[PDB]
């Protein structure tokens, strides 16, 4: 409808797959080479499907901080033929508050999926499902099952990863340009 989704859909149409655990199907951001994110609550092992596709995991790490708290965040590599469009220049570098966000979602029962939740807090500490998590972003609207990681967008910046909410508030985990660095 405007600059925000544009961004959005831009970001869903080259950089995004559905991803299949034996805990769901999630939107799974694809970030550079073969290289991607995913809420570690999705329990990423040896092998994944990717659009439907049996492929192996070269490598997965959940993310925590330097004070050994959970962010929440599973980088996985996946071995496939091909690369994803580099867009770490589109990644934050500090922790921050937004306007005007955009979370989208693309899975098999939420296909084109985009919602404008508007403005999104730096939260930071949230006990998530029992998991002390930091760099939780926040915004106000009521998310529903079939949104987790679903892609978190600003004119400009991919800002996060959605990771849960409490009926009325929707919750993000960050991603940080330092996460991506090889
Ligand atoms: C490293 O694994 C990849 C990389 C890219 C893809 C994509 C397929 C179609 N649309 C673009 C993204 C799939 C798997």
């Amino acid at each position: 409808m405007g600059p925000g989704f544009d961004f959005a859909q831009a970001i869903m149409k080259k950089n995004t797959v559905i991803a299949r655990t034996e805990k769901g199907e999630f939107t799974m951001l694809g970030v550079y080479d073969r290289v991607a994110v995913i809420p570690t609550h999705a329990s990423v092992g040896e092998i994944i499907y990717i659009n439907d596709v049996e492929t192996r995991v070269l490598d997965a790490c959940a993310l925590r901080d330097l004070t050994d708290t959970n962010l929440e965040i599973t980088i996985v590599k996946l071995d496939r033929n091909q690369k994803f469009r580099d867009i770490r220049h589109f990644l934050p570098r500090c922790e921050d508050d937004y306007n005007d966000a955009v979370l989208s979602v693309h899975t098999s029962k939420f296909p084109n999926m985009y919602i404008p939740v508007g403005q999104v807090t730096n939260y930071g500490f949230l006990n998530l499902g029992g998991t002390p998590t930091h760099r939780i972003l926040m915004y106000n609207f009521p998310t529903r099952a079939g949104q987790c990681g679903g892609v978190v967008t600003t004119t400009g910046k991919v800002i996060g990863i959605h990771v849960g909410g409490n009926g009325a508030q929707g919750f993000a985990a960050m991603l940080l340009h330092s996460y991506f660095t090889d």
